[PDB]
């Protein structure tokens, strides 16, 4: 889900230019959840906009956020010619996991058929059914299925039962989320206090962005407990803009305030100030990060960018004069990992699959037992950990709930705990006692394209770490590295095939399954794979272990079934041979990927996927690209949005 | 494929009765596949058996056992009624792999055409090219494509270049081993030794049965190495008559006898009038013999149409065969004989490993959370084809468990290998007696299934199940904290056949959903916790008997990916067991029905309020959540069972040559 609120304190803007802004707003934040959306702002028809902070209009919608870009036009009622001097507007876009995406369900919630309290959330609310029952018994009505409609059902029941006339909107805010069980993210706009907003958090991100032209009161805002605020010094000229994502503040202003768990922010006579019962910073994100550029998709554009991402991970760690690889951030813990027992790697999704890439080369470089995890699987067993295991954990967002519930699970233990991050700031990221940044740069598509390859960067890099004592292994470290050098131009060789790939797709966009064989250090290219069609396709494909055919699995294969293969120049070579024999002497008719030079393969296969044969250990890299396009190409053939699969949207931070 | 041969010494049979014994015994071996068989015997029709042990005959066919017999009978210059005192007939079914099948590709293969020499021969010789190149030079002309006729040519170079007129038809078989490469179980007859048999292996199975109404000799042969006399030998003491049966699986053998030989690699087994020895090239080692608990009515169909459908239901009783003598409910306790002189060292390991292919594999991650919970030490599950590439570490402190209906797959193998030369504890969980996992461990535990002749793992996934749930309960027997835990598992262990029978007693249930998916061409299962290994073995068993692209899905993944698959045309099948995942799978439940999809649900019985909001429900009894994924997985097995059926497949079918 996000969340977009645009507060514009003596600046004037015409009714219109703000709903553009709110709905700019939840463009940059579509992709964390595109099955509704809807915005709340002031009513009326009033030329003084003093008399129309009274009304508050909601226009929701379901679908994408289009939908809602249209409703809101085109409307017979709203005049988009109004002159406001102060105007508070929140917005919302749903991650619909549940029920119907139904404009009732949708955010801003509203505390009455009048519109006195609206709050966009995003989160869940582990109590929300006693609460729901409490407000129920004392007169109040509810409408929809959700969880946060007794978040405004409840902020209007401490309302309804103040002890002075004009208690702050802090005081009312605060009494809810003492009510309040689970993590949020809250916004909150009321009727009573015009242009007043508030904002509290509890495990979800929610910060805050500031523009003007005057000078700034401070750079560090006093928390409070229950002059000496932010806010312009001269004169009144500012523009707020809460968010749950920097992307939707970076076009307008690169100066945030990240709030903290608790923190009860609220902007009062356009004056930010923190309450708890505190930095303003500057973003280091370029507005080009965050643009599709000449591409017709963000998920493209990452796929062919990834030569380039590739390099950012290594920049300033690894050094190819001398043969020197350096994780800043593991600096001050990486020998109390080496006199460690274990390596356990915990993850979701593709960020799992980046663990299962790098297993074998972690086994070999480290000598240390490594254990790949599902993260979900992995709290359901009640794993057992220990004082002397090193704890790894993947994550792009660095909020995936499984994973970060993982985490909080090793550290309880004693374990030693690293953080595979792309997000800084995120709570992975800090609540780990080291870590590292794969600096892949925003990834937008739903989808994990850079990301995986990163990740898998990033892990090879630690174990040349691990290893750069070892007399016996300094050969090997240089086969790697100067395989990492090389790198980025095989990539480039690979995405040169993509007219070559979108050909073999159009044979197969038809089909309803396709099954994909490797084995050895391509277990997990075909598990990414078939993830990936899985994913932007809605083809039925599945990942299988090239070598358990022999145990159940050929039985499904047929001149019918499609079935792509992976064998590579390594030392499953001949093993690989034996399976791609067997597929063929059941009918199969497979593509192989394969290397440029496996002249055998080549010649005996019709289809076949030529790629540069690099390390074997960093050759999943090679491989895995021209499934990325394969998909990618697939989901064009069959109509279907790459950057907005159904079902679901980026980043899983709640159940 | 299969080997099968009869010596009766002394013990008069007729010709029609030898022959109808070896089509017996193939028709024992068909189960493992084949596209040809043949016999070996001695022919001509002298009234005195002892003038007809220089002509043998030979009787191959393509096609089946069936054909085979009705050949036999169908020879009008052969007769049935002579009288053989000794004698020696061999058989052998053939699963093409050099050469085409065809007659003269089928076995016995001789080696010339008189038939002075023939044998069978289970795999394959990997340098027979430069054998034949060898035999052709010194001029023998070979006429079949199969690897096999090397070693009957080869045999037969060795007897043309004895040194001795009376070398021992045991040292022409050294010799021949000695030069041959790769895998093979070989029995010998040749008309130059009348009445005698010699048997090797090196890497597929070989055993011998022994019948004889008069006192043995002794029950330990030991091994002799390179005088053979009344005290190194096996034979009858006070009379000559005893019958023997050579034979690659005890299912052919045990109709006869239940007292077996198992012989080892390169062991060359010879009977020398009457007597067997076993004979080797390099405290005193020997081969015992041993008694068999296997029954004919383990390896016959009954009543039952197929041998995946007795398998199914017959569970309620193997897994009481797997408990028997080891979990005592007068007391509860638990007691794995197999591992009494080690269970002292596993409790002081530090990792457990369990390594298995298939479905063996789903066994291990179907107990995981179990053992994890017992015996709190980390508990790893691998695939022992990846277990192998990766080059897996493994120390001395780990105790390895290898999973293995037949003991004898070859990456589990492989992989026992792989941990015992890094100082592992290694133990076999195996259902196959004298298979070469259960003799490699250091301990094991026979889960006692019964055979399992069914081409899918059914009986031996839920066998090896309460297997692995009886060893967790021994490694927690001294903690006081985990006492009403432990009673808690073992009366659900002592509901849980009456419990099969329950779910059982569905299958009218099952048979409707399977013909709702009739038509369909995939299905994805959903579950996680101790139910994820239930969706795994649910979808391959539907894969492997129905021929339908099913999938195993870990719930808790969906919203990750798998779940854009989901709509109102995509068959889905969720798990939803009363444990402590109960919430989070309703979870689940709601993701795919907000998104079009109208699941079943496997459920148990009072779990009123998901049976309310789903039509389709299989409604299992509840019992203790450690042991739910025994009765989850059995309308799974029946699902499959029940949709090749009506798609006209044979579930007792298993679906190049060079
Ligand atoms: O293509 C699939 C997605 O990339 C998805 O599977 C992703 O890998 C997980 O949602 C993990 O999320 P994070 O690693 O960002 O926490
Ligand atoms: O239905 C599954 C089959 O039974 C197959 O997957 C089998 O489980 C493996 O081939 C392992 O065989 P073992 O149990 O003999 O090791
Ligand atoms: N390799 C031999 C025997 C194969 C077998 O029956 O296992 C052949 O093809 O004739």
């Amino acid at each position: 889900c996000g969340i977009f609120a645009y507060l514009n304190y003596h600046v004037p803007r015409t009714r219109r230019e703000i709903l553009e802004t709110l709905i700019k707003g939840l463009q940059r934040l579509e992709y964390r959840g595109y099955d509704s959306a809807g915005v709340g702002f002031d009513g009326g028809n009033d030329k003084d906009w003093e008399a129309n902070a009274c009304k508050i209009q909601l226009i929701k919608k379901k679908g994408k956020v289009k939908a809602l870009d249209e409703e809101v036009h085109k409307q017979q009622d709203m005049d988009l010619d109004i002159e406001f001097d102060v105007h508070l507007g929140i917005a919302h876009t749903r991650w619909a996991t549940h029920g119907e995406p139904s404009p009732v369900n949708s955010h801003p919630q509203r505390s009455d058929k009048n519109n006195e309290f609206i709050v966009i959330h995003n989160g869940i609310i582990t109590n929300y059914k006693d609460l729901k029952k409490f407000l129920e018994s004392k007169g109040y009505d509810f409408e929809s299925e959700t969880d946060t409609e007794t978040i405004a059902k409840l902020v209007k029941y401490m309302y309804d039962n103040r002890e002075s006339q004009d208690t702050s909107f802090t005081t009312l805010v605060e009494r809810v989320i003492q009510q309040l069980e689970g993590a949020f993210a809250l916004v909150f706009k009321s009727v009573h206090f015009p242009g007043q907003a508030v904002g509290t958090r509890r495990g979800d991100p929610l910060l805050i962005g500031v523009r003007s032209e005057h000078k700034l009161s401070t750079d560090h805002i006093p928390i409070l407990y229950r002059t000496t605020c932010l806010f312009p010094v001269e004169e009144k000229a500012v523009e707020y803009y809460f968010a749950s994502d920097a992307s939707a503040v970076i076009e307008h202003t690169n100066r945030v305030i990240f709030l903290e768990d608790d923190d009860v922010a609220a902007v009062v006579d356009g004056r930010l100030s923190i309450h708890r019962i505190r930095a303003v910073q500057t973003l280091q994100m370029e507005l080009q990060q965050i643009m599709k550029g000449n591409f017709s998709s963000f998920m493209q554009k990452e796929i062919f960018e990834q030569p380039e991402s590739v390099v950012n991970t290594m920049r300033g760690r690894v050094n190819f004069d001398d043969y020197t690889v350096n994780l800043g951030g593991l600096k001050d813990h990486i020998k109390e990992i080496q006199r460690c027992r274990r390596l356990i790697l915990i993850a979701c999704g593709t960020s799992y699959h980046a663990g299962v890439a790098t297993r074998q080369v972690l086994e070999e470089l480290t000598e240390l037992p490594v254990m790949v995890e599902l993260a979900s699987d992995f709290l359901d067993r009640n794993t057992p950990v220990f004082r002397d295991d090193v704890c790894f954990f993947l994550s792009q967002s660095g909020e995936t709930a499984d994973t970060l519930m993982g985490l909080r699970y090793c550290k309880e233990r004693g374990a030693l705990t690293v953080g595979i991050t792309n997000t800084v700031g995120s709570s992975i990221s800090r609540e780990t006692d080291c870590g590292v940044h794969i600096n892949a740069g925003p990834e937008i598509g739903v989808a994990s394209t850079k990301a995986y390859t990163s990740q898998f960067v990033s892990l090879v890099m630690f174990a040349l770490m691990m290893c750069d004592d070892r007399i016996s292994m300094q050969e090997r470290r240089k086969e790697i590295m100067l395989g990492l050098k090389r790198l980025p131009d095989l990539i480039k060789e690979v995405l040169s095939m993509d007219d070559e790939i979108q050909k073999l797709a159009t044979e197969l966009y038809h089909q309803k399954s396709v099954l994909i064989m490797g084995r050895g250090y391509h277990y997990a290219t075909c598990l990414e794979g078939a993830l990936k069609i899985k994913e932007i396709t809605y083809m039925h494909s599945e990942g299988i272990l090239a070598g358990e055919l022999k145990h159940g699995p050929l039985a499904l294969v047929d001149k019918l079934m499609p079935v792509i293969m992976i064998i590579m120049r390594d030392h499953t070579y001949a093993k690989c041979q034996n399976a791609l024999q067997q597929v063929v002497a059941r009918q199969g008719r497979p593509v192989v990927i394969c290397d440029k030079e496996d002249t055998e393969t080549i010649k005996n296969t019709k289809r076949t996927i030529k790629v540069p044969h690099s390390v074997d250990c960093l050759q999943g890299i090679l491989s895995v690209i021209p499934l990325q396009l394969l998909a990618f190409h697939l989901a064009v053939l069959r109509g279907y949005d790459v950057d907005f699969p159904r079902n679901l949207a980026k980043s899983v931070t709640v159940e």
